[PDB]
């Protein structure tokens, strides 16, 4: 249309939301799959991420239970969201990454052009969310 597509995925893993939304909460529970950090799931909090990139500073925007949640991160403009609700099957877990340009502009940040970025991240971002995380739970 006018703009990239976001990455917004989602999964199914057999577990209670308790312990995925603590493994989503928490720092170390994060950190499990994600990366290192500092999160304590509160809004208006300051916490940074010790990525392999570099260093980057991260600010809570939105949690509340399992059901909203919310984080930045970097400066450039990557913000995610997390949206997490309690099923039959089990617990429901929908990531959602935005924050691309124009299919064309290159991006001065990571390197790579946005779209192939977007590619790549989404790729990693997937398999993040798809066994890595599920593994936090099994």
């Amino acid at each position: 249309m006018t703009r990239l597509p976001d990455i917004k995925k989602e999964v199914r893993f057999n577990a209670p939301i308790e312990k995925v939304w603590e493994a989503v909460s928490t720092s170390e529970g994060l950190a499990f799959w994600f990366m290192e950090n500092d999160l304590k799931a509160e809004t208006g909090h300051h916490f940074h991420l010790q990525s392999p990139f570099g260093p980057s500073p991260c600010q809570v925007t939105d949690v509340e239970r399992p059901i909203k949640l919310s984080f930045t991160w970097d400066t450039d403009g990557w913000s995610v969201t997390f949206h997490l609700k309690e099923e039959e099957n089990g617990t429901i877990f929908t990531i959602v990454h935005s924050g691309w340009k124009q299919g064309d502009t290159k991006v001065e940040k990571a390197g790579a052009e946005s779209a192939v970025v977007h590619e790549r991240m989404d790729r990693g971002w997937h398999d993040l969310v798809n066994e890595r995380l599920r593994q936090i739970v099994e």
